[PDB]
């Protein structure tokens, strides 16, 4: 057996200055994943105070709003 966490994009915090989604990580650190990577397909958030790894569920249209908060535009329109 093995076990794996999946989470919804809504549940994460976005930090517009950093273009980054974070989530509370049950170590000293935070799960982290970048906006530009997610646009390309990347769905895995990494917590590097340990290693642990969580799957983020989103589609492109869930990304429109955070482009806007960041002050930028997507590489291709959504």
């Amino acid at each position: 057996v093995s076990t794996y966490d999946e989470i919804e994009i809504e549940d994460m915090t976005f930090e517009p200055e950093n273009q980054m989604f974070t989530y509370p990580c049950p170590c000293g650190d935070r799960f982290q994943i970048y906006l530009d990577d997610m646009f390309e397909g990347e769905k895995v958030a990494v917590c590097p105070s340990c290693s642990l790894m969580i799957d983020v569920v989103f589609d492109k249209e869930d990304l429109a709003e955070y482009y806007e908060e960041a002050g930028i535009h997507p590489p291709e329109p959504i």
